[PDB]
């Protein structure tokens, strides 16, 4: 197989870059082909503009980025940095996102990466979303490093559930394009962690990569539970809503239905 | 009273730019003083790097942005462009964030604004977070335009509850720094909205601004329910933990405690 490792960190000296080195090494030792996207190292511009389109614009007087970039994608007039990335995504089976958690989401340079690269039709259409998305043959995993401890991010922690903070990312950005999201690698307290524990964290990550492809992905509501048309408002099917009135838990984090979230829905599989 | 409107949109023709203009006009007419942060117009650089620190570094050989950026702030050695922005924050009573929803969060250029601007101790401290934070006497509000419809983001919508997508930003970025967060202004389906309804959206937003400072802010679990120390793990007070065991509903979205989330916690106040 072949994997794509995307890293968002400015320092080669960091544990994030050390986590990338371990992941790249362990996967190569298993016969994977590993290609890298170190956004700071690539001089990556993370800002969507009319400059993502190479040549003449169709309608410059009222520039409309989603419509304009799709045409640019179909016509082959996207900027060479955007092109090179999209080639790597189709080529790869596994995508690992290695980044420091920053302000309760992905870093800005990675946030713009999605915006300039996950272009309409290439990555998603309203005709084929979530289970039906373009990347459904691919698996993607977040490896996150935080300042705060897992206790701060537990249900009773001051920051609130970590499952709710992962939900926009694993559901909205990854799964929406069809990715099967694997259990994230959550490395809490990085920075206040002793060098003997960082060694075991790097080794434990390499050990999980030896069978990453065989793991169960996180659970998301399959799109078949919904009437996927503009006239039904993309709501749940009435039959599906009936069968849920006597169920104790919700389905997912975003689909809690005003019910209890299944525990570690964004963190633990099965 | 003084306001700051931060806009993240590249085109002067956008509904987003019209909403910034609509907000700025109404506020001026009621005696507000309005300063703007038009990120694309300012050519804002959104990328945290060591050049955010002007002079020499404490530990250049092993750069760690949080500890050094706090020091540069304590020393007054932050990059001049970052200072200009913080001064607007100190000056502002109300902060408006006008932006198009992108990949279930803020655009990258606004993601980097937060990362380079909400520096440690200036915007948040480990000693005074949430209700005790540096911005505790200020109010902040989100104004969001989506392609997708309001039904898609309801509890039964294919995208899942909108409150869960609002939780990382309104709690983790805004309230953590101490802001009292007001009800977000949610304009769904802006790209499919008729010209006389586009007018009513603009007028209703101006009308709400005529008394914005008098609105009740959104409900968050106050930090006093917690033991905010490195020794108890920033977990809830045992007394609070006992008194919640018999509650049907959770407190907040991130603090749902495995219970039913209160309806529209991140969208409606009570
Ligand atoms: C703008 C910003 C926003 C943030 N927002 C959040 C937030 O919302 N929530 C949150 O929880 N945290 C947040 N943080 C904290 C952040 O997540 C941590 O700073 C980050 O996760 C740590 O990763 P690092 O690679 O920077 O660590 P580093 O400090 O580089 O690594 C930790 C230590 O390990 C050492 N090390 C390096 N290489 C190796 C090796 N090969 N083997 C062993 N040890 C090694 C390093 O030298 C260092 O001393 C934020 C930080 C910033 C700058
Ligand atoms: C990278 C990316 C990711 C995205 N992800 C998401 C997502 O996760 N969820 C989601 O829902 N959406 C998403 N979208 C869609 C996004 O929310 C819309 O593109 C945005 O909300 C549209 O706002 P706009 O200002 O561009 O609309 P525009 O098309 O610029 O404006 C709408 C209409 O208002 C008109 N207008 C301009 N000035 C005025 C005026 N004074 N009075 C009246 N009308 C005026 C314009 O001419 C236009 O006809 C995404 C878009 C991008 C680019
Ligand atoms: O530990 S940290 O890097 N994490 C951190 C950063 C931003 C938001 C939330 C956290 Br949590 N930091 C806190 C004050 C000193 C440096």
């Amino acid at each position: 197989r072949r994997a794509l490792i995307v890293l968002a960190h400015s320092e080669r000296t960091s544990f994030n870059y050390a986590m990338k080195e371990a992941a790249a090494a362990a996967l190569k030792k298993k016969g994977w082909e590993v290609v890298e996207s170190d956004l700071y190292a690539m001089n990556f511009n993370p800002i969507i503009s009319r400059k993502d389109i190479t040549g003449k614009l169709k309608d410059p007087a009222n520039f409309q980025y989603p419509a304009e970039s799709v045409l640019a994608y179909k016509e082959g007039h996207l900027s060479p940095d955007i092109v090179a990335e999209q080639k790597k995504l189709e080529a790869a089976d596994l995508v690992i996102f290695q980044f420091p958690l920053q302000w309760f989401g992905v870093p800005a340079i990675l946030k713009g990466w999605f915006e300039r690269v996950f272009i309409g039709e290439f990555a998603y259409t309203y005709a084929a979303m979530y289970d039906k998305g373009p990347f459904r043959s691919k698996k993607a995993v977040l490896s996150i490093t935080t300042g705060g401890s897992g206790s701060m991010y537990s249900l009773q922690g001051i920051h609130g559930d970590m499952n709710v903070i992962l939900w926009p990312i694993q559901s909205g950005i990854l799964h929406f394009c069809g990715f099967q999201v694997l259990e994230p690698q959550l490395t809490y307290s990085i920075g206040h962690t002793p060098a003997d524990a960082r060694i075991q964290i790097l080794e434990g990550w390499k050990k999980r990569l030896e069978n990453i492809w065989d793991e169960t992905p996180l659970y998301f509501a399959p799109s078949s539970l919904f009437d996927l048309n503009f006239q039904a408002g993309f709501l749940m099917k009435k039959e599906v809503q009936d069968e849920e009135k006597n169920k104790k838990f919700g389905l997912s984090v975003g689909h809690h239905l005003g019910k209890s979230i299944p525990t570690d829905n964004q963190i633990k599989a099965r």
